[PDB]
């Protein structure tokens, strides 16, 4: 009876398992754009993805995980409100049954049909496990999805999806360029909070861009076509793979911007 998002094991029983699910510094949150404060300190964003080198994508039962080879500093995250350098390990995405759900952040109440988070960690920790104990361990860029014109640079994931159905499949996933998943703008706002899935640690500094990329219905309802289930189960499909706002406890969310 592990953790999922379904109908008896979902983000509402999250916290029996992992009582930090309760915690002070918990995510996704809601952006009340109006409250953000704006901080002319913040720096632009320095996003390095030149020499990315992806290695696999999996279905770990909850999402996909495009993995990255992070034994070296290839692609990194810093400036912005980071302090050093933070390695780009995977990204993954959180989706709706429906177009109208699916974001993890909302911005003043808005769900967006899809959320994309490029993860990483903070060098000074040496790898990610040991990473995620610390309160700056991790810095995960997040991007909002909204359906429109297709993204040309997310057709490469999509068209792998039906390689890795089901739980436990995996599909080597070799000169991805996740530069292509990334909108114009690098406007951002910025908050402390957590991992969106148990263990739910209290790692994260969170980078939410402000302009959304544009995907096709098509490549959404792609998505829509994976499975929580391994091989040989019947077909439960991966939708709804969202943790809805958590209370912001009067955190301060900064924005980059005007
Ligand atoms: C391992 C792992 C899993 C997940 C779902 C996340 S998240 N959703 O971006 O907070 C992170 C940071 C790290
Ligand atoms: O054309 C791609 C459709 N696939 C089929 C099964 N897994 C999800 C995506
Ligand atoms: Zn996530």
């Amino acid at each position: 009876h592990h953790w999922g998002y379904g109908k008896h094991n979902g983000p509402e029983h999250w916290h029996k398992d992992f009582p930090i699910a309760k915690g002070e510094r918990q995510s996704p949150v809601d952006i009340d754009t109006h409250t953000a404060k704006y901080d002319p300190s913040l720096k632009p964003l320095s996003v390095s993805y030149d020499q990315a080198t992806s290695l696999r994508i999996l279905n770990n039962g909850h999402a996909f995980n495009v993995e990255f080879d992070d034994s070296q500093d290839k692609a990194v995250l810093k400036g912005g409100p980071l302090d050093g350098t933070y390695r780009l390990i995977q990204f993954h995405f959180h989706w709706g049954s429906l177009d109208g759900q699916g974001s993890e952040h909302t911005v003043d109440k808005k769900k967006y049909a899809a959320e994309l988070h490029l993860v990483h960690w903070n060098t000074k920790y040496g790898d990610f496990g040991k990473a995620v104990q610390q309160p700056d361990g991790l810095a995960v860029l997040g991007i909002f999805l909204k359906v429109g014109s297709a993204k040309p640079g997310l057709q490469k994931v999509v068209d792998v999806l039906d390689s890795i159905k089901t739980k436990g499949k995996s599909a080597d996933f070799t000169n991805f360029d996740p530069r292509g998943l990334l909108p114009e703008s690098l406007d951002y706002w910025t908050y402390p909070g957590s991992l969106t899935t148990p263990p739910l640690l209290e790692c994260v500094t969170w980078i939410v861009l402000k302009e959304p990329i544009s995907v096709s219905s098509e490549q959404v309802l792609k998505f829509r076509k994976l499975n929580f289930n391994g091989e040989g189960e019947p077909e439960e499909l991966m939708v709804d793979n969202w943790r809805p706002a958590q209370p912001l406890k009067n955190r301060q969310i900064k924005a980059s911007f005007k």
